[PDB]
């Protein structure tokens, strides 16, 4: 149960300069937003935004189901047992903002809650050319948010309410039993370690982001989040790489860049040849290819 | 963990070639008629009918042979003084030292074209052996004389070919590493670097540890089977004389028509490393903090689509 740093009166460069290389999680107190963190009340967030449709998700596993509603019932349903309901009397809800055409544009506060955009102001971090995209990330009280971990650098702002996160390691990928970019394991808490034995040698780091908290988290890094109470946050993804090393198809932040898509595609056909000799001296090479990688590849 | 390989009696051509050998493990063979090679190969007679013809010769000041340090020396000897100078411990002349140790391993004419055959270059020799026939004729790739000084420590090894290692003369302690240890060993190429097995530098080769061993002594008259892959690690004990043949497990297309000496890898294998060597090259230009992370995804893809 480690605990990720928390750090007073952090500074643009020192940031830049001597934290973001350590390429570790670290919640930042005490920056300036602006107003949002002040006056964005489920009242008049709700004013503001809009009733633009937004695609909704309603401990989470399929069950869940997606659907929409305008942007200021999203909110007001997100704090109340809800009465009108998609599902249930007791439904939780969760946005996570998209832009107009999802497969072709990102999210960005900027584009699409303009009002909204004006009440905060991103940390300087990463250079403007760096960014990649904004997001709105509004939660019920409680919701349990599969792990999962994203290319791009991120900074989780927690505009209001609170909010707990545990984090891993991109070394414990292996222990994590990688589904994609999701991890098996619902319940971080307490892990059925019957079904997934090798959980439990993954060392968790842990922290809980209070309103106007901002928790960096580097690309790669695993992450659960969970919404103690109601509240918005808004998270920023940036390209830690040369642009041009990423997936042009990725409007998410979640496909590998190319160069490992690609590494991963050659080494399927490595695997083709390999594949027939008796199953007996295909393990033995194997092996002796997994040897080589780690030697040469890792650390 | 410290086995023992089993040694089996009055095994028939059948039972082995049907039952034993597509269980694909170590095996040791008792009394097999060796033909009189067994009971007349005396250093000696040896000198003698052995003749002189000239042969490659490893040349080592100390039992423990290293291919790290390399701190042996390849040299040229007349056969019979070879055996000779195997079988004594003291040296009238000599390489490097009074004390040296000798290793032949029989080559082909042209190791750069011809594997080594017993019948092909000690024609008076072969008469007095009968190679247990245990693999078809078509596939007999090799025949390799092996005589050592006493004492004398190869290194682990694999070898690509199914393997009968006949101990004619002397005796041979000879553990043996499954395919699956090759994690352990910190092989660098089809050798090990843990030299010492006995009494391992742990401080510097921690895996080896975990490493399971098999372990059999060899004794005149004795037969060995090493199945490809599975490494192991000979001390001649005393002055002794083997043979052992090598054979063609696959399909003969999958092997590497260049290798006489039974070391490269099947091509196939081979090929794979060549591509992989490619995606680490590719991926290589990815920030070390990524690339790290794509290779242990790498790993983790192949413990499934790829082991056993
Ligand atoms: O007998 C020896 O000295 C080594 C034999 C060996 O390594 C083999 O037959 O593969
Ligand atoms: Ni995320
Ligand atoms: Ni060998």
């Amino acid at each position: 149960h480690l605990p990720v740093p928390r750090l007073e009166g952090v500074s643009r460069e020192q940031f830049m300069q001597h934290l973001y290389p350590q390429r570790k999680p670290l919640v930042l107190e005490g920056i300036d937003l602006g107003p949002c963190t002040s006056k964005w009340t489920v009242d008049y967030l709700s004013q503001v935004g809009g009733k633009k449709e937004v695609k909704i998700h309603v401990q989470m596993d399929k069950n869940f189901v997606y659907r929409t509603l305008p942007f200021d019932q999203l909110v007001q349903r997100a704090a109340e047992k809800h009465k009108e309901f998609f599902v249930s009397e007791d439904e939780k809800y969760y946005l996570r903002s998209l832009g107009e055409d999802p497969r072709k544009d990102v999210a960005d506060i900027r584009k699409q809650f303009p009002l909204l955009k004006g009440d905060i102001k991103f940390p300087e971090f990463f250079k403007e050319e760096q960014f990649f995209s904004s997001v709105f990330r509004i939660s019920s009280p409680g919701l349990q948010l599969w792990t999962h971990y994203d290319v791009m650098d991120n900074l989780l702002i927690q505009v209001t309410g609170k909010k707990r996160v545990v984090l891993f390691s991109p070394r414990d990928a292996q222990y994590l039993y990688l589904k994609g970019t999701k991890s098996e394991v619902l319940n971080i808490d307490n892990p059925d370690l019957a079904k997934y034995p090798l959980f439990s040698k993954a060392r968790r780091y842990e922290c809980s982001l209070e309103a106007g908290d901002v928790l960096f988290i580097p690309a790669l890094w695993f992450h659960n989040v969970i919404s103690e109470e109601f509240g918005v946050g808004v998270n920023i993804f940036w390209k830690h790489l040369p642009s041009e090393c990423y997936d042009k198809t990725d409007t998410y932040g979640n496909k590998d860049p190319t160069a490992a898509s690609r590494a991963a595609q050659i080494l399927d056909r490595a695997l083709k040849t390999l594949a027939e000799l008796p199953e007996e001296y295909r393990d033995f090479y194997a092996r002796r290819m997994v040897l080589h990688i780690q030697d040469k590849a890792y650390s």
